[PDB]
């Protein structure tokens, strides 16, 4: 008794966009006033600390369209 | 007896957009006044701490259309 | 007994964009006022610390489209 | 017996004026039409006139900003 | 017996004026039509006039901002 | 017994004027049309006119910014 596996996915899909213009985009975050008082700061394992810091991303792609696809055949 | 597995997904999907413009986009977060008083800050494993900090994203894709598709086949 | 695995995915898929212009994009984050006081700062493993710092990304691709396509085939 | 004076006023304030025609969106506006018939014109003394205008005038004598700070410390 | 004075006022205030034609959306507005028949004009003395106008005037003499601060510490 | 004066006023404040026609979007606007018939013109004394205008005038006599600070530490 044979085993025959015919994995033939067919994809003709279109992922598209038409955009007339991307305009006046203004990312302007402002920090506050931040005061930390202690005798000790004591950070011991896998600690992430953000005191008064700003992390900023401005991502403006003319398309930014994504096709994400996965194929997985397992035989045992 | 023999085993025959036929895997023929057919895909003609359209994932589209038409846009006249992406406009006047303002992203202006403001911090406040933040005061922390202590004898000790003592962080001992896998601690995330954000004192008066700002994390900011401005994401303005002209399309931003996503097609996401997982195919999995298993035989044992 | 015989085994016959045929793996013939077919992709004709289109990922596209049309954009008329990417315009006046302003990324102007401002730091706050940040005051940290102690007798000791004591950081001991896998510590990330951000005091009053700014991390900025400006990313403006004319397309920025992605086609991600993992193929896997395991036989045992 | 001692004197300690700390003079640390912090200013993060904003003074802003926005005048006169900002941040508008016009999407596919039709073309305006103007017609005038006036064969014989006589303008004598101190005359100011417009005939058949289609003008998008913005006029801003205003919108000025004035910030004053005094910071006095007197010790005797 | 000792004196400690901390003079540490924090200002995060916003003063803002917004004038006169801001933040509108006009979507597919029709084209306006203006027609005038007036064959013979005589304007004699100190006349100010318009004929057949389709103007979108904005005029802002106002909208100014005045911020005054006095910070004053006297020790004797 | 001693005197310690710390004079550390901090300014991060902003003064901004925005005048007169900023950040507008015009997407696929139609062309405006102007017609005037006026064969015979006589303009004599101090006359000012426009005939058949289609003008995007922006006029800003205003929008000035004035900042004053006085800092004064007196010891006796």
């Amino acid at each position: 008794g044979s085993v025959q596996i015919v994995y033939k996915p067919v994809d003709l899909s279109k992922v598209t966009s038409k955009c007339g213009s991307l305009g006046n985009i203004h990312h302007k975050p402002g920090g506050g006033q931040v005061e930390v008082k202690s005798e000790k700061l004591d950070f011991k394992d896998r600690v992430q600390s953000k005191i008064g810091s700003l992390d900023n991303i401005t991502h403006v792609p003319g398309g930014g369209n994504k096709k994400i696809e996965t194929h997985k055949l397992t035989f045992r």
